[PDB]
């Protein structure tokens, strides 16, 4: 069982030196990911949410950043699920080498994808049953959006910082969540893709080139069509469909509208109506080794302190990339808040992967 750091050098360049930062937050009982609905006999006891933000710097300055959330859902002592929500995924160019962001994301999922679901759990105050891990049901979540920033504000500048395009950048997670059903999940895992820019026949003929043999169009919530959207869809954070959702609970339509209108009624919103390429990836199935992975000290860094996890993460989205200083500086406030007040040093590792 290969660690964060293992993982990492293994994807990125060979003998080139890369620090990483691995902040984990304090396991949480929060709501649940979706709506309870009352007529139904399964109502989740714990919903445990946890976010992990991870970054990478070359030669001093920070390049890259990957949110994501876990969600570890807690049914009848002995049922569970695990969501793996990617959230927010970022670069600014001003690493001086050149580096597979592609390969580095699927690794980093790999990983939280190997994060045995207790791990989690031990953390929860009070203490919370555990449920078996070969048994737990795993999902990943992604919206993918196009956009200027998302972690590094005005990092848009930066003359050579590479912005995919809505279809380009959906080609993209499609590739790594292809490579990641392919070499993680069992046989029969449900892989879903859904564009609601619409094509249904369109969105088809570009899943017949992924490797994985099971890629439908359609969401993985949406089971009958015509259930209501409201106890199927999650509501993630900064999330689009979550959005749409409180929408429809202002004009009290949560009663009256049904997944199959969600979808179709989600695209007029501003949001879409042609403007970009929006995509919904999802994954649901079970894994082809049980994670059973206990992250390190190496692995991750917990700040024991929401505040103090808020205060590290700020010192990467806080700052003003619209110039190298921002990238030079994120990295010497991690690495000297880190020194200074965690007595922890930046991960280092040395690259690995020929050309
Ligand atoms: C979780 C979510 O849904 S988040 C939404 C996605 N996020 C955003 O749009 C935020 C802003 N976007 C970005 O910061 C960036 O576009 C990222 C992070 C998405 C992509 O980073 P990149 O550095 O482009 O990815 P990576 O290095 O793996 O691939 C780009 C390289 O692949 C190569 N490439 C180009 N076309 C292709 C292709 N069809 N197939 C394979 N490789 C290609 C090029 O080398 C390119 O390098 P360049 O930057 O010199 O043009
Ligand atoms: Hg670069
Ligand atoms: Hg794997």
């Amino acid at each position: 069982s290969m660690s964060l750091n293992d993982f990492l050098s293994s994807v990125l360049p060979v003998s080139e030196q890369f620090e990483y930062l691995s902040l984990q937050s304090i396991p949480l009982e929060t709501h649940a990911v979706v709506t309870p609905n009352k007529d139904d006999k399964r109502v989740p006891k714990s919903t445990i949410k946890t976010q992990h933000f991870f970054s990478l710097f070359h030669q001093g300055k920070v390049f890259f950043s990957l949110e994501v959330y876990v969600y570890v859902t807690l049914w009848d002592e002995a049922d569970a699920e695990r969501l793996i929500f990617v959230s927010k995924a970022d670069t600014n160019g001003y690493c001086n080498t050149r580096v597979s962001v592609r390969d580095i994301t699927k690794i980093i999922l790999e990983f939280i994808l190997s994060i045995d679901p207790n791990y989690y759990l031990q953390k929860v105050k009070p203490a919370i049953r555990s449920t078996c891990p070969r048994e737990i049901l795993t999902k990943i979540c992604l919206f993918t959006r196009p956009a200027s920033q998302y972690l590094f504000p005005d990092s848009s500048k930066n003359s050579k910082k590479h912005i995919l395009n809505g279809e380009e950048l959906m080609k993209w997670w499609g590739f790594i969540l292809d490579r990641l059903l392919i070499e993680c999940f069992q046989n029969d895992t449900q892989a879903k893709l859904r564009i609601p820019g619409e094509d249904p026949a369109r969105v088809r003929s570009y899943l017949r080139g992924m490797k994985y043999p099971l890629w439908q169009v359609g969401d993985i919530f949406t089971s009958k069509e015509n259930s209501l959207a409201v106890y199927n869809i999650p509501l993630f954070p900064d999330d689009p469909k979550a959005r749409f959702i409180h929408q429809l609970a202002e004009e009290d339509r949560l009663l009256k509208v049904s997944l199959s209108s969600f979808w179709i009624e989600l695209q007029e919103r501003q949001e879409f109506k042609l403007s970009v390429t929006s995509s919904v990836m999802g994954i649901s199935g079970y894994s082809l080794a049980t994670p059973s992975l206990f992250p390190s000290s190496a692995d991750v860094i917990v700040p024991k302190s929401r505040k103090q996890f808020r205060a590290i993460k700020k010192y990467i989205t806080g700052e003003e990339y619209d110039t190298e200083e921002g990238a030079i500086e994120a990295f010497t406030n991690i690495r000297d808040f880190l020194l200074l007040r965690m007595a922890t040093n930046l991960q280092s590792l040395t690259g690995k992967r020929e050309h």
